[PDB]
């Protein structure tokens, strides 16, 4: 859900057509301001990974959104912008198949639709947690699994820089890109208000007043103004 | 002769380009020679859990 690949043919002309992988376009909410996605070529950032998106794509290594037609340059020629499809601009000589790498920036919405600082983000995956990224080319930016935080919204996204920014969503575009298939991803807001004075703001560790991850309890329970469910029941296995 | 997890997608070689890994699919280095199909033999470790997640003798 935050990275995949996909093999890009260069034999004919239609081939410039690439099907974006089904586990990327999912939650997309009609193209929401947090529907954001940058392609690579490698699966590092060292040297010139990067496929740049651009309105008219020229050549190779520029892309579009398409609705799965087929984009001819023109002067007067765009593309048809739809989630599912990306078009290229040239063929890559050679005419052999290459790989293109979707990266995708996912929102959390824990503050009821609004931002939180950066700092009470933490994002475990496959059971261990992982330092976010602020400057990039820093220390933490060379390991592998580690995590942007950004803001976005109608006018336009923005990268959180330290840790006081105001971030409401998560990518993993690191030096080492993305994920694992099958890795595990958690991200849980770990502000300990609307709760009591012996909290922690750490997660579980066999502690007191940690805390336990709850996954889409915040698009129900008004996490900022403190509405939380009252009643609790078992039915059928399910809480 | 070289292999690596992948997951469906194909790897070209670079000094910055690395296979996405998945349990489902494996990326070969290079086409053997000759152009013929060739045989994969895929032999898999499997685990017992007989002492609750636990390890156990191997005489047991």
């Amino acid at each position: 859900r935050f990275f995949g690949s996909t093999t890009r043919f260069n034999s004919v002309s239609f081939d410039r057509v690439v099907k974006i992988p089904t586990s990327i376009t999912t939650q997309n909410n009609g193209s929401d301001p947090y529907y954001r996605m940058r392609l690579y070529k490698q699966s590092n950032r060292t040297g010139s990974p990067n496929l740049n998106e651009v309105v008219q794509p020229q050549l190779a290594d520029d892309w579009a959104f398409s609705d799965g037609s087929i984009y001819n340059y023109s002067v007067n020629d765009y593309p048809n912008p739809s989630p599912f499809w990306v078009v290229f601009g040239a063929l890559v000589g050679g005419g052999q198949p290459s790989t293109v790498y979707f990266s995708r920036r996912r929102g959390l919405g824990f503050a009821n639709g609004t931002s939180v600082q950066a700092s009470k983000i933490d994002v475990v995956v496959n059971g261990v947690q992982r330092t976010p990224i602020y400057t990039p080319g820093s220390a933490p930016d060379s390991v592998y699994r580690n995590y942007y935080t950004y803001f976005a919204d109608t006018t336009g996204a923005a990268t959180g820089t330290s840790s006081t920014s105001l971030v409401n969503g998560i990518f993993f575009d690191a030096i080492p890109l993305g994920l694992a298939t099958n890795d595990t991803v958690e991200a849980s807001n770990n502000t300990n208000i609307h709760i009591g004075s012996a909290s922690i703001a750490t997660r579980y560790n066999y502690n007191d007043g940690s805390y336990i991850p709850a996954f889409g309890l915040g698009d129900f329970a008004d996490y900022l103004n403190g509405y939380y469910p009252s009643v609790v029941t078992f039915f059928q296995g399910r809480l």
